[PDB]
């Protein structure tokens, strides 16, 4: 998975 961004 993960994430991240930035928004
Ligand atoms: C975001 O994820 C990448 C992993 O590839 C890290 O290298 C990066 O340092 C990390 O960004 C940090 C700094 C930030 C953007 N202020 C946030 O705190 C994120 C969660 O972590
Ligand atoms: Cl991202």
């Amino acid at each position: 998975x993960x994430n991240x961004x930035y928004x």
